[PDB]
């Protein structure tokens, strides 16, 4: 038997830290979280443990190492079905990839209200807090294919299905809060000028090339999401870690017919972090899979990602009372003039059991709405209708994908449409037209009503001329990404203006350069003198001298747009690097270890090896990593424990490990003759904010490092990288 | 509410004879039916009464009757998911058809062995008469598209698929025990010719052009399933008369490794009956859906079809005993040297719910064995091998089409296939290959053995070059057409060769005309003849010389190839047409209708419009049809009662439907003054063998009028009906 | 060589009556007759005479009438790559059927207006009567599959392509005035009352069955075109000898941006006839494809279909 | 067949032969190419059989495979002498 002996093939059926287990199909690692979704699924689930392997067709197979040949250095022959059976299964595995948003990775899980919404809506999914209503969710970038990096800078899409008792509403967002163009027409010259350029095919999941930058220079509506994208927004420490939005404005109509205009909002509940730009860059060569694979080990560990769903809400008769078009998904509404008002939780809890099946064919399309929502005239809203429909039908196979079993509603469907490629469900009605008598017009339609009523459109008055034209009220492009800069701390203007500075550099026709660096000044000449001087560029007189756009409804600012003005940070689910020596001072190691414990934060013991070293008294600890292996990259602060130092001080790897983490802003920690390591790092005899040092781990030396945790990284660190050589 | 208040809109769910009510889908008419199959279909069935009609995704759905637009004069909104959805999906409703044998119509059933065959195979259906397996049998036509017409003349297809404990086995067999031709290479080029013509698509279900001859006529190989197919047996009654076959040479393989030839057969329980040209002809533009009503109505009367599945078994030693090759699909093997034993009796018991569903989407394919069963090499069967997986991958819109509900085994399949379009598994194996120890090695190998044992071939010995080259011992073309025409009766044989001459008289090029009478003059001289003389073609003195090819192991004729020669017939289930009058003899229609109930013999009552009669004794007659709605074509026989014949004795439809049963060979009952209409058929006073004539249909008229019909028909009138004018 | 010696198996290069001659693919029957359509299509017209044998990827092969061997009664072998392609491609032939008038017959031809319309429409192919649109032109029934028959009870399609100098105009209309249902909404209701019953996929071609006079009778707004239907309109003699009709009412732009309302017409020059039912129902028997056959014929005689 | 749409994907521009290729394969997905002969079948007297076999020789030759020997049992079973 294949198995070892010892049964450490297999993981433990309850939650583990990251690292500590092989990970496992959600089903087998957690059998007993359930939802009205994955018990539904169980229909589809196939098992495999002490069962016969077989064809497709049940025949049970007795050799499946070789193929059927005549004599044993024969020629293969045509009647071996089980070798063409299983080779003709394999040629034919792959799908097309989502024509945008290809990457992405997904979770199970169940949303609850805090309150019921019927006097604004009449969704029952918003009906009472009792109510508990499955998810799927997939996040994703939008430019690279589905082999692509997670970690590149991209905006990210933030897509919830949820599985009401009315039907699937799917809610299909981003994390910015507003996108790069007006109208859906445009949509296909968008994504072209930003995917891989038609020649060659390069570049791979980034902005940075000719042709996207091109296309930004001549269409400023773009430039609100050119800020959000260059900024940290663009490069999010998690899936867990980042906003949602629906962007658009949406209708709530409520059983009385009143119409509300919302958008919706995703907060997450382990608060805001992002990457630095070097760092998220590196961790796409050392980890493409990292937020992947931090989402997925953050469910294993019950570290599950929450997120509190959030509705700005304005009246109908306020259609008209902002400085900008509600209408127009290239302006968001500031959370300073429209608050969001918390309406419930939505929580993932456990992972797909196989990737394929249940991710890559999910669909989700925002015309999926139940009854108390509907649409409104934005035209970028109005376009997206058509285009998810018409996908599924080529990437999915056909017209039945709502039978895939990840797409099914768990509340019945009936209804006269009938066969289709792949067709599953069996009609048994004698009519498959309506209206008609012989079945008594089952099944039948249902007038809109409070709740379990049809669908009815609210009412909306149209009066205009049918025409190709873009709403005056849509042609303001500045005052928006300038309000965004001006919500910056200087640490995350400083990132913007490098992100514009990094990638503009990579633009080879350089007038693209200076046709972007001439629409910053129009936003903020700070921000475009910034980007000018890096880029080699000289504004001119006429540049220096352009008026800046106006405030957004008397606002200069809105704390709320930037990632770290208020503090929210939240340390559950981080991870600390513990670098090991070959005598630890065990006494530090027991004190780090139990203080993370209590605050949730997880801890990997790295070294120069595999296998196991000895502490000085005795404690064999297991190495999780090397150096090398698991980079500072990964990880959100670093620990130095004392003991043998003369072992790891002169370990170029130990050594690049310090510079690499102090580059990238994360709090350090050492004890004892850990403070050695100063030297690398060019830290000062009387101490630096952000290096926690002492004698030994005490209580305190983590109280301080996880103080440092809480707040992310050390901003105040950044004059001080320039020097060291990392 | 628009269903009759009556329930009269409501077929009753229990067995009804033909017409008596609305057909319905298997599981409404005959929800006691049951079999493993049929209920593991269980969870795809989907009803409809009583639920609220809905969009796909379970949005309820209020107004089903109007498109979404800006005022009810005003343009359609693309904003409209419900309008979209409804239409995407009709307008992606049609899959590919089948490459051939798209025609087709099936049913649900069961097969049984009458006795345990485990000393020949260790097929475990076979292995005890108490074992019960479900089926799934499609009866189809060849060449014309899947809304082509049933009578037409071709072979056709007779496809089983057994739901087995061992695995899905699939007989994929036709009504004549030989193909056209002997490697599968050329099948291609058969199946061009045969199919319409490639610049004008012309012509429909008919082997009657051009290309179809001059392929036979320079490739002799076909010449024996010509002869089969210009026969009657080309013409079927029904799906329930005619004979199945495998056609090629299989291998029973036994517990002990012993190998034993085998082809397959099945017996109609009911008798082989066929039409005759002109009826079939007539037919396909009266009901070109004929077979697939007889069919499904005999089904829900509960006359179920009954076969009898026999075996032809030639031991290893014996492979070489033949003057044909076994391995000859061009060859039968005759029953006079090699008994067909009988195996068991499969029994077609319940018609499907949704006929895309079940019948379209369901693929047979002749390598689908179980253990028990081996393939040999025949160059036509190992060919097929490759076709029917990879025409399904295009079909049926890729690898999973083993998930679509009817084609899924109703026994376990477990393995490390994955993904592709639609797939509907969700496999939570933590492996996807093997070997493998994450899952200890499972789903895991099985070695053969008696029973349960994995698959493994005959280990056959292969010797030669590699060679395109056809077995020496395949090349005689003329003596099985030879014994297959010496064995029909008289009446057969002239319908060949009006078969013939019907069939060469359209195709256009005169020398193809002579190059397959030349073929003909190689066979039989007197065929030759005869086909000529209605051709206008004077065969030449060498013609004339040619000499006869050999008898088939000493036989000039064996009786098993007629359809007739040796009695077989069965009325249960066949249709009388009784032609009514104003005034009906009550007593006449009181013994005709019981004497056909007791037999099982169903009836139509025609008329010259629709309504009621009423019968000289105040008996209220209901009208099934019209005498032009309900055409002779379409019934076994014509009974005429007695009454006021002067109502129909000048209607022209009545007399013309006696004409055209008289000429179609059909038995005819006249009764009392129904006697007048012996001058419209031209009957001697002293009468004549196939008309039953009486003063009232009591006595002996039933029974004359049912040993007529178990004759099937009158084939001593043919050379009387070449006069009368139908 | 296969050929008879006397050159009978070639049809004349020249118009012949029906039946004087086999029929044969345009271009080998009439190499003379072009229009810029027909000849841009020449970069894909394949020929075959004196020409050798060969897969897909150029290959020449040796022997069409064999599979490889291990010996000459011995098993098909997986090399066999020439086989494979060839069943292959067979395997592959069927696409889906139109999901609506699945059985039609189509030619090529020419359109050119009386008139300059520059009047009432800027259309650049109404524009000058000495210009010349090619046209490719399909008639059809609507329910049947596309192997039912030609001479059912039907309403017929007429959809033409006007391969303009601005771009394609498909003009896709019937052979009646009217269509049998008021709101696109309801079209898959009604094609699935008068498409085949979905439990046994019976009738073909005939809307004689319970399903599509149960939605016409709930259905008021059907009874014009139902109509039209059962007159001797739903069996025509021939493609060229009935009406078509656009049905809607669409618009017609002029320069000056003047919108008039239009309905589109088309006058069979042959005449209008039809058969009598009894003959429409006994032809789908004994010539299934006799409108696609008079279609062509007519065409190869020089009869060719004009309207108006 | 399925990451190309069928089987017709010679005809894409990039795998087209620069050579001749002619035979009596038909329709299926994407079908650019539009055939004139008379037959779609062999053989054919209708197109004098046209496209013909061509016999293997030194050049230009119908392709035959070698003749190699083929002996044993039909087995699923690795040579010893991979092992
Ligand atoms: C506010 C603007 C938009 C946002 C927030 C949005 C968001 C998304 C997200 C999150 C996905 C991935 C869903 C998944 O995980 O499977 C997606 C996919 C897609 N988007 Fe949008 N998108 C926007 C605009 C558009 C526009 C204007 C179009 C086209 C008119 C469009 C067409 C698509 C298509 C074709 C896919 C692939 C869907 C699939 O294959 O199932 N997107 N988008
Ligand atoms: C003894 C000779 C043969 C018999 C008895 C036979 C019988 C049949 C039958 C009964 C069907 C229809 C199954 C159904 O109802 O779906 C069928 C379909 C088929 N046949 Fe065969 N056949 C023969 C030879 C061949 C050969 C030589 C090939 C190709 C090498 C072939 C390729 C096909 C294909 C492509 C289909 C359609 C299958 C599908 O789409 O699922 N047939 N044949
Ligand atoms: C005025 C009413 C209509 C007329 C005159 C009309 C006419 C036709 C004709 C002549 C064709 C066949 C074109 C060809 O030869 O390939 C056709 C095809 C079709 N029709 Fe319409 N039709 C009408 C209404 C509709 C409606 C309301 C819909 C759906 C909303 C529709 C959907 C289709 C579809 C899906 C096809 C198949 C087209 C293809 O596969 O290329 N038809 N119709």
């Amino acid at each position: 038997s294949l198995a070892p002996e010892d049964g450490s093939h297999r993981p433990a059926a309850e939650p583990t830290p990251p690292g500590a287990q092989p990970t496992a199909p959600g089903s087998l690692k957690a059998p007993d979280t359930r939802n009205e979704k994955l018990n539904s699924l169980e229909d589809v689930r196939k098992g495999s443990e002490n069962y016969a392997l077989t064809t497709n067709q049940g025949v049970r197979i007795a050799d499946d190492q070789n193929s059927l040949r005549a004599g044993s250095r024969g020629p293969t022959l045509l009647e071996d079905f089980i070798l063409r059976e299983k080779i003709t299964h394999f040629d034919h595995e792959r799908i097309p990839e989502r024509i945008v948003h290809a990457r992405g990775s997904a979770a199970h899980g169940y949303f609850q209200p805090y309150k019921s919404l019927s006097d604004i809506t009449k969704a029952d999914f918003l009906s009472d807090p009792n109510k508990i209503t499955p998810v799927f969710v997939r996040f994703s970038t939008v430019q690279g294919g589905a082999g692509s990096a997670d970690t590149v800078r991209d905006i990210r899409g933030f897509a919830t299905k949820f599985y009401t008792e009315e039907g699937i509403f799917d809610l299909v967002g981003n994390n910015t809060p507003i996108f790069f163009i007006q109208d859906a027409h445009k949509f296909p010259d968008f994504v072209h000028a930003v995917k891989p350029e038609p020649h060659w095919a390069i570049p791979q999941g980034q902005s940075a090339h000719d042709t996207f930058w091109d296309y930004v220079s001549l269409q400023p509506e773009t430039l609100h999401n050119v800020m959000w994208a260059m900024s940290d927004r663009g490069i999010p420490r998690s899936y867990r870690t980042m906003e949602g939005f629906g962007i658009h404005t949406f209708r709530l109509i409520n059983a009385e017919g009143k119409a509300t205009f919302v958008r919706f909002h995703w907060k997450p509940l382990a608060g805001k972090a992002s990457l630095v730009w070097d760092e998220a860059q590196k961790l796409t060569g050392r980890d493409p899979d990292f937020h992947r694979r931090e989402l997925w080990e953050a469910i294993e560990a019950g570290d599950f990602p929450e997120y509190e769903l959030g509705f700005q809400l304005i009246p109908e008769e306020d259609e008209f009372k902002f400085d900008f078009d509600l209408l127009d998904p290239t302006k968001l509404i500031p959370e300073e003039l429209v608050p969001v008002q918390r309406v419930g939780k939505m929580v993932l809890n456990r992972n797909p059991d196989n990737f394929f099946a249940e991710n890559e064919q999910a669909a989700f399309h925002p015309g999926h709405i139940v009854p108390g929502l509907d649409f409104t005239n934005d035209p970028l809203l109005q376009g997206r209708l058509f285009s998810y429909t018409d996908t599924q039908i080529s990437r999915l196979g056909g017209p039945n994908f709502h039978e895939i079993p990840i797409n099914r509603p768990t509340c019945p469907y009936h209804n006269f449409q009938r066969d289709g490629m792949h067709r599953m469900g069996i009609d048994t009605n004698p009519a498959n037209y309506e209206p008609n008598s012989i079945n008594d017009n089952w099944p039948r339609e249902t007038p809109p009503g409070p709740k379990r009523g049809g669908f009815e459109s609210y009412q909306e008055r149209v009066e205009g001329n049918k025409v190709r034209e873009r709403s005056p009220s849509f042609g303001e492009y500045y005052s928006h990404p300038r309000l965004f800069w001006l919500s910056q701390t200087p640490f995350e203007q400083r990132h913007i203006v490098d992100g514009f500075s990094f990638i503009l550099s990579k633009v080879v026709r350089p007038y693209i350069r200076e046709r972007v660096v001439d629409q910053l000044a129009h936003i903020d000449l700070t921000l475009a003198q910034a980007v000018a001087k890096n880029l080699g560029i000289e504004l001119t007189d006429d540049q220096l001298n352009i008026t800046p756009p106006p405030d957004v409804n008397g606002l200069k600012k809105d704390p709320s747009l930037s990632l770290y003005a208020i503090p929210d940070g939240d340390v559950k689910g981080r991870v600390v690097a513990i670098l090991l020596n070959d005598e630890v001072r065990s006494a530090d190691l027991l004190a780090i270890l139990k203080a993370l414990k209590a605050k949730g934060v997880h801890a990997k013991l790295l070294y120069s090896r595999m296998g196991e070293v000895t502490a000085d008294d005795g404690t064999v600890l297991p190495i999780a990593a090397t150096f090398a292996g698991a980079p500072s990259l990964t990880v959100d602060a670093v620990i130095v424990p004392c003991g043998n130092i003369a072992d790891i001080a002169d370990n170029g790897d130990a050594n690049y490990y310090l510079m690499e983490a102090y580059k990238h802003l994360k709090p350090i920690a050492l004890a004892g003759d850990a403070r050695k390591f100063k030297a690398t790092i060019k830290i000062a005899d009387q101490g630096e904010e952000g290096i926690v040092e002492a004698d030994s781990a005490d209580g305190s030396f983590m109280d301080e490092l996880l103080t440092l945790m809480a707040a992310h990284r050390v901003w105040s660190r950044i004059p001080k990288i320039d020097k060291i050589p990392a």
